[PDB]
């Protein structure tokens, strides 16, 4: 575990992660896709071998011995709500439990279903809270990559707020 288990924030692709383990906001079915995953794709295409995995999951496979962990956040243009908000803590909750297997001490993460999968809605708050839901008992050191610049200061604030 890290010696004082903190959060950070960064504005900048996380393809250029300075952690020992990246999660992609990946799609179910294994694809490029664009955004973040287009990105992971481009920097670790040998982790695509066998990512598919269902909504709400999340897999890791092996990138030479970096480990990227697929973690499939829900699509609100074709969830509820309702049934949108579960699949999302649970994406997180699973990427918890393989940071933890995995024993690394630091993890590059991006805000799941914040991209084309928000529905055209600004899921900031509702995102990062599954986050830190998930995040919180885990003892890495947790990074969080975004590129807008009003979404950098709105996550440093809520990091901050928790002291
Ligand atoms: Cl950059
Ligand atoms: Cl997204
Ligand atoms: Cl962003």
């Amino acid at each position: 575990g890290a010696m004082a288990p903190s959060y950070r924030v960064k504005r900048m692709d996380i393809a250029k992660n300075d952690e020992e383990c990246v999660v992609n906001a990946a799609n179910p079915r294994g694809l490029p896709g664009d955004g973040v995953c287009k990105a992971v794709y481009k920097k670790w295409p040998e982790s695509f071998k066998n990512s598919a995995t269902p909504v709400g999951t999340a897999k890791t496979v092996m990138c030479g011995t970096y480990p990227v962990i697929h973690a499939v956040g829900p699509n609100f243009s074709n969830y509820t709500e309702s049934e949108g908000d579960r699949e999302l803590a649970a994406a997180y909750r699973e990427v918890a439990k393989e940071v933890t297997r995995l024993g690394v001490n630091s993890v590059a993460i991006p805000l799941l279903s914040t991209g084309v999968y928000s529905g055209g809605k600004d899921r900031l708050t509702q995102s990062l809270n599954h986050l830190f839901t998930a995040m919180d008992s885990t003892d890495a050191d947790v990074v969080i990559y975004c590129r807008d610049k009003e979404w950098e200061k709105k996550i440093s604030e809520a990091i901050q707020m928790r002291t």
